[PDB]
């Protein structure tokens, strides 16, 4: 008998039938008019007119580049307005976008490619090296967004293409629109295949209802300075943010001056960020020199964050509801959001991570007997519904180790649901450190170093032990002026925690290393201790 979770919201209706360009777009005649890509680089503004003329017009360019149902595009860019055209534009034509984080090398953007079949590159001058004899020997089409040197097609041969020149085309709520991959925080990155069915369910599970759990409107500025191809952008800022009608701000490059301007400059009501963006923000002394009044709702999803730190920031907007929202990409992605960013905004308690998607159910289960288990206990989470991945890529046997006949997806996190259906995230099981018969969660103690002043950043490893099995180590960047000893850290940490889960080294550096996603890159850590 599984005990089973649900949202504090109820159910909606999802129209997870329609496309999901169609769907975005659905009620696009009450905004046609406003602001929907704002790019931060050039001031240049796309009203949502011109966002889905543009698209139409690159889904008919890619038709006549080719491109067929079930065809696979990879667009290896920034953030741009262009990756926004040509993921929906492959949608017009129940085609699939993959993504790549363009700061790969070559071997990885090639197997990427390979992978996924991927019949078109959309990428910049500066990347073409990357895949230029790979696809002339593979028949894969470069189209370059900026300039086309030899050999490349320029972007504006798809927007060439005339809006009314996109083929009948049957799209199936199954069929796959996106291929994102996980961040490979833990080892190399997964395909993920996410369908029109899926995306719809889960932008819906955030954005629609009579109360959304997520209150985003036609007159809301979302900033968008994360990642598109990491699925929590795609998702929560750009398919979520299309669906409502609202403005999005696209920034290349995170830094915390040129952030807090644009901020101010533009009015940004719906601050989406991670774990390093309300560090920086924390830390920041000139936060308060800013007009951030505008700021509404301020989310942190993709990664571990703690309490006290959470409510650090949360003094810097005291206009704002901030919270969390939890995302998996094999959840497609987000399986829980912070309930403080409704409509009609329910209480919350720092440092969850939300409470579980309605339209859905969650379950808590302990690995080692694989029972579900009741409230505030200790398990892995699991999760099922419409939104989750069809599968991984080429894989289905790990589909099946992953998400089981019952449906349910099995995520690795380990976490707890409390009486007010709250979630939080202990850790990914597996950064579990093995204390004897203890399990002592790296983030909590991240989450206590983190609220040193004199502390800027830190990641916590296992280490080789003789007698305990693995002894907790951290790794602590030094805010410029301290000169913070070894024993100074383990002191403040051994008078905050039960004896299990004391520091037994730290090790000071200049960085700790994270994904572009906002991942801390443990594992990166471990090598350099190994
Ligand atoms: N709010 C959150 N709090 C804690 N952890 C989170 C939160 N949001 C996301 N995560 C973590 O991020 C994971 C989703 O990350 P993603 O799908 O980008 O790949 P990854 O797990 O980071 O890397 P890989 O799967 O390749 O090892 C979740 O499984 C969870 O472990
Ligand atoms: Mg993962």
């Amino acid at each position: 008998v599984d005990i089973i979770f649900r949202s504090k919201l109820p159910d909606i209706y999802i129209p997870n039938h329609l496309p999901l360009h169609s769907y975005c777009f659905e009620n696009i005649s009450e905004f046609s008019s406003r602001p929907c890509l704002i790019n931060g680089a050039n001031k240049q503004i796309y009203t949502y007119a011109d966002v889905e003329l543009n698209s139409r017009k690159v889904a008919a360019g890619l038709h006549k580049q080719g491109i067929q149902p079930k065809d696979t595009i990879m667009i290896l860019l920034p953030n741009s307005p262009e990756f926004v055209f040509a993921f929906i534009g492959a949608s017009y034509l129940g085609a699939i976008s993959t993504m790549a984080n363009p700061l790969f090398t070559p071997a990885e953007v090639v197997k990427q490619a390979k992978a996924s079949s991927a019949k078109i590159i959309v990428t910049q001058a500066c990347h073409v090296n990357k895949v230029k004899d790979y696809a002339f020997e593979n028949d894969v089409k470069i189209i370059c967004i900026d300039s086309a040197p030899e050999g490349c097609l320029h972007f504006s041969v798809l927007t060439q293409a005339n809006e009314h020149d996109i083929p009948e085309v049957e799209i199936q709520p199954d069929d796959v629109v996106a291929l994102p991959y996980s961040s490979g925080t833990t080892g190399l990155p997964k395909g993920v295949m996410l369908t029109h069915k899926g995306l719809v369910t889960s932008v819906a599970q955030q954005v629609d209802g009579e109360n959304p759990n997520l209150y985003i409107h036609s007159e809301d500025v979302m900033l968008c300075v994360l990642p598109l191809f990491h699925i929590y952008s795609l998702n929560s800022v750009l398919l979520c943010g299309l669906r409502v009608g609202a403005a999005i701000l696209i920034m290349q490059k995170f830094d915390i001056v040129s952030f807090l301007e644009l901020i101010q400059r533009y009015k940004v009501t719906i601050g989406p960020f991670v774990p390093p963006i309300v560090l920086a923000i924390a830390k920041s002394p000139m936060v308060d020199d800013y007009d951030l009044s505008s700021v509404r709702t301020v989310m942190s999803g993709a990664a571990p964050l703690g309490k006290e730190l959470e409510d650090t920031v949360r003094a810097k907007f005291p206009n704002a509801k901030l919270g969390q929202g939890y995302g998996m990409t094999e959840a497609g992605p987000v399986l829980a959001m912070c309930l403080a960013f409704a409509k009609e905004p329910f209480e919350i308690k720092s440092g969850a991570c939300g409470t579980v998607v309605r339209n859905a159910e969650m379950k808590i289960v302990d690995p080692k007997t694989g029972n579900s288990l009741p409230r505030n206990q200790s398990g892995e989470i699991c999760i099922r519904g419409d939104q989750i991945m069809k599968g991984y890529l080429n894989d289905p046997e790990a589909t099946a180790r992953t998400i089981d006949k019952e449906g349910w997806l099995y995520t690795g996190d380990i976490g707890y649901i409390d009486d007010d259906d709250e979630l939080f995230i202990v850790d990914r099981l597996k950064e579990l450190i093995k204390y004897k018969g203890f399990q002592v969660a790296p983030a909590e103690l991240e989450a206590l170093l983190l609220n040193h002043p004199n502390i800027s950043d830190a990641a916590v490893v296992p280490m080789k032990d003789e007698q305990a099995g693995e002894v907790p180590v951290a790794f602590v960047v030094r805010s410029n002026g301290s000169t913070i000893t070894e024993d100074e850290v383990k002191d403040f940490i051994s008078k905050q925690v039960i004896f299990y889960k004391r520091i037994k080294r730290v090790f000071f550096v200049d960085a700790i290393p994270k994904s572009p996603s906002g991942k801390i890159l443990r594992k990166d850590l471990r090598a350099k201790l190994a």
